[PDB]
């Protein structure tokens, strides 16, 4: 008797109630309540339409199968492994098979990307179906049950029908039960044929004893089968192990052309930055044949060391004090970040490797028109200037800032700055400092000098502040005119033409010899053009691979805000033309198109629409003249600015009710004070303000680092966020558990960034220096600073009437003396009777006894 054999007498013996337990104890699992919700809902984009396309995604990534050409999947089902695979490099179309009918999965119908090479055919029964050329063979089928001879029969029926279809390509086939001796004969028969290797996938629940035979790999079967064995039959004695939860794979959406897919680089320019990496990695620069990169100029690689974590780091300091919020899924979400070398290629096919297509000339004309009309109006007053030295010290100031103290750092940048004078660039190359500065030094004026000021751009909101972002939207409500309309860019900096970058150029004009030369400089050879490192694994180990791509937008840049709130506001005004009626579908694909009425309307009307809007990076706010703006989609999806999680021909959906329009990640509040004042707040589903907080930037923080940026959130919440009732009484609750002269030290440095008391503070913020307030009568308590409505606060996502909150709230007492206890014999502050619950807990229950 096998060992396999004695797993399945186990498994039988198991309860209903004991069975679901161990079937998910501690194996690997996708979080598909976000996918099952938009599936149901009909979404057709970016969700996957089973467990399948991760569980296939773990073959491909560990490189145990390379999809390639014509991929074949027999008992696709639902589709998960096909439309996986038609997102992939190397594949140029995919074929589906599924019997189908009653008792079966039926194919279901997706827009993902690469949906339009995605086969897939129902009423397909494999086992009568005579082998097709393919260059990838894959295999899912098979149905598990209580006899291990029933599976036996069903598995060997499986091989002998995979078999002809094997033809020295990459295959992938699901073997059910492997433990059973005969299945192994054939496995052997099989393996000194085709080669390969059985390998266990930890996405497998634990009810079976699957394993996967995969093209690209060595190793003894019986071994194999056999480790596979001894770790179910270990499983069965510790089942309460939490199952580890992992992301699901987002397959985009969208068409895909696998010819005109490729990048077609530019050497000259970024050829020195490539020589000097490889002569510097010499040891171990190879060329990686099977790179996933697509619309990426793949150049080499070379061997390095892991870098990341799977997992974020929690503050433990609000962990103890956020109790209830333990168990919401969505905070816990937001700690599931992976920046391991396997996470950082994941994140690179879903978002980052996407090409959007070139805009037809008669838009690129209107884009060419409208940006020299807005930098000539942006420049009406200010001057472009070099940024010096002196600057960027004194805001580095307030390692990186002993890396200033260095004068040969400094004559390294000269070097560098003499090549960008000559058009050459040699050190600037991005990752996921020297060339920072450079871009400072020519492209910092915008910052600096408040270029996007709301009084210098009309529809920037740069330098204003979270706070007043509330009174600004509720002043353009007051404008006649349609609803607000507020719609969110999929992947803004990803969706940027080279177009884009050229009407992002023109600023040189209104600059200086000295200073122009320096500036296109920065545009050709850092923007135009550029060169990331990028992390991942191979079967050899880890390595770093050296791509290039001539357009799209670096995340970490210095006029990455700018050129963004530039171009958003460019995008914004064609579609305004367009719904108005100036634009027509013939002027987009008119080459020649009269610059008469498109300048007489910018000349004329383009100030007020400037006035009609809020634009904030990728974020932004129009409110047109009238709701023809919601079908006007033609001149937005041709600039390649595609709106998110919504089809591209459906029209938008606009607010007449300023407060709820979002914008910067948040909504606004008009609540009114006891003495009848107005304050505007912003406001955000509260899981997300708190999932934030539980998280800690880095690793490896003391407890006083972790305890001060604790103190920072706190103080955040109770300067933004008081009207928030679970969030004020966390905030005073932290306050108390963090020591009062410990300085709270984070990322920023805010007006909630200070050892002063919160209450003059919140006076001097909401009252002092707020031009929306005439009465500057001070508030003396912060049992005078108002709340939302219960019926409001509960609606973004409070917990007050929950019995675990009431549990909290009330014994929130105990949690604050466990974290004192921690800390040690320091001095603390009691932030409680700051709301009246505790202060007539204080003078009734104190008076008292
Ligand atoms: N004889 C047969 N011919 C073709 N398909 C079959 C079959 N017997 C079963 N199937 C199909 O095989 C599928 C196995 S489940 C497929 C899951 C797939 N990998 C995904 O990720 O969606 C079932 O959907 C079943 O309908
Ligand atoms: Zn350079
Ligand atoms: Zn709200």
């Amino acid at each position: 008797e096998t060992l396999g054999e004695k797993w399945k007498k186990k498994l039988n013996q198991l309860s209903r109630k004991e069975f679901d337990l161990y079937k998910k104890s501690g194996i690997t699992e996708v979080d598909r309540t976000e996918a099952k919700e938009g599936l149901k809902r009909g979404e057709i984009t970016h969700h996957a339409v089973s467990r399948g396309s991760a569980k296939l995604q773990w073959f491909v990534e560990r490189n145990m199968v390379i999809p390639e050409g014509r991929v074949i999947d027999l008992g696709c089902g639902r589709g998960g492994w096909s439309y996986y695979c038609a997102g992939l490099k190397k594949v140029t179309e995919v074929r589906g098979y599924t019997k189908g009918g009653p008792g079966h999965e039926e194919p279901v119908p997706m827009s993902t990307y690469g949906w339009n090479i995605v086969k897939l055919m129902s009423g397909k029964d494999v086992f009568y179906l005579p082998p097709e050329k393919c260059d990838t063979l894959l295999c899912d089928i098979g149905e598990s049950s209580p006899s291990p001879t029933v599976e036996e029969s069903r598995t060997i029926r499986v091989l002998k029908m995979v078999e002809p279809w094997l033809k020295n390509n990459q295959f992938c086939i699901k073997v059910l039960n492997p433990y059973m001796p005969t299945v192994i004969e054939h496995l052997e028969r099989l393996q000194r044929k085709h080669g390969g290797m059985l390998v266990r996938n930890p996405l497998s629940r634990n009810s079976t004893h699957e394993m996967y035979w995969i093209s690209n790999g060595t190793g003894n079967i019986v071994s194999s089968v056999n480790m596979v064995s001894r770790l179910l039959l270990n499983r069965f004695t510790m089942t309460h192990r939490r199952p580890t939860i992992e992301k699901d794979v987002d397959l985009g959406a969208g068409t895909r052309h696998v010819n005109a897919e490729p990048e077609t680089p530019n050497m000259d320019v970024i050829g020195e930055r490539i020589k000097r990496i490889k002569e510097e990695h010499s040891s171990t620069w190879h060329y990686d044949d099977e790179n996933p990169y697509k619309t990426w100029a793949y150049h080499g690689s070379y061997e390095v060391k892991a870098t990341g974590s799977a997992s974020s780091m929690i503050n433990g300091v609000v962990k103890l004090l956020t109790k209830p919020w333990d168990v919401v899924p969505m905070v816990t979400q937001m700690a599931m970040t992976d920046t391991t070398p396997f996470g950082q290629q994941r994140v690179f096919k879903e978002k980052v490797d996407t090409r959007t297509p070139r805009p037809m000339p008669g838009t690129r004309k209107v884009m060419e028109i409208t940006a020299e009309w807005l930098w000539r109006t942006l420049g009406r007053n200010k001057r472009p200037r070099l940024c010096t030295r002196e600057e960027f010290t004194k805001k580095v100031r307030t390692s990186a800032r002993a890396a200033v103290e260095d004068e040969e750092f400094w004559k390294l940048v000269d070097r560098e700055r003499e090549l960008h004078k000559l058009g050459k660039c040699g050190s600037c190359v991005y990752n996921m400092l020297g060339a920072r500065y450079l871009e400072f030094e020519a492209l910092g004026f915008l910052n600096e000098d408040h270029w996007f000021s709301r009084e210098n751009s009309y529809s920037g909101v740069e330098g204003e502040g979270l706070h007043k972002l509330g009174y600004i939207l509720r002043d353009i409500s007051k404008i006649p005119g349609g609803a607000m309309y507020a719609d969110d860019t999929a992947g803004w900096d990803t969706r940027i033409t080279e177009d884009d970058l050229h009407n992002e150029e023109k600023i040189t004009q209104q600059m200086d010899p000295e200073h122009r030369q320096l500036a296109n400089a920065i545009f050709k050879l850092t923007y135009q053009n550029k060169v990331v490192k990028v992390q991942r694994p191979t079967p050899k180990g880890t390595v770093m691979d050296i791509i290039s791509r001539k357009d799209q937008r670096g995340s970490g840049q210095v006029g990455t805000y700018g050129l963004n709130t530039f171009t958003n506001m460019e995008a914004q005004l064609i579609r305004q033309m367009e719904g108005e009626g100036v634009l027509s579908k013939a002027d987009l694909e008119n080459p020649h198109p009269l610059e008469k009425k498109i300048t007489q309307w910018l000349e004329t009307k383009g100030v007020e629409r400037l006035k009609r809007m809020a634009i904030s990076g990728d974020d932004c706010v129009v409110k047109p003249i009238d709701d023809r703006f919601a079908n006007a989609l033609l001149a937005l999806n041709d600039m390649g600015k595609v709106r998110k999680d919504i089809p591209q021909w459906q029209p938008s959906k606009g607010w007449h009710d300023w407060q709820q329009v979002p914008f910067c990640s948040h909504h606004f509040h008009e609540l009114i004070m006891k003495d009848g004042r107005k304050l505007v707040v912003p406001c955000r589903p509260q899981d997300e303000l708190i999932g934030r907080a539980r998280i800690s930037q880095g690793a490896g923080w003391s407890l006083r680092e972790t305890a001060c940026l604790g103190k920072a959130y706190a103080q955040m919440w109770a300067l933004m966020y008081f009207h928030r009732r679970d969030l004020r009484l966390a905030s005073n609750a932290i306050c108390s558990a963090v020591p009062v002269h410990w300085v709270p030290t984070s990322r920023t440095t805010h007006q909630w960034m200070t050892t002063e008391d919160m209450l003059t503070v919140w006076n001097r913020v909401w009252i002092e220096d707020n031009p929306w307030m005439e009465d500057k009568t001070p508030v003396t308590t912060w049992e005078d600073v108002p709340y939302l409505g219960k019926r409001e606060d509960q609606w973004c996502g409070s917990l007050i009437g929950l019995t675990s909150r009431a549990t909290w709230a009330q014994n929130i007492l105990t949690a604050i003396q466990q974290v004192r206890s921690l800390i040690g014999n320091e001095e603390f502050l009691d932030y409680m009777p700051s709301m009246k619950r505790f202060r007539k807990e204080e003078e009734s229950e104190g008076a008292i006894w």
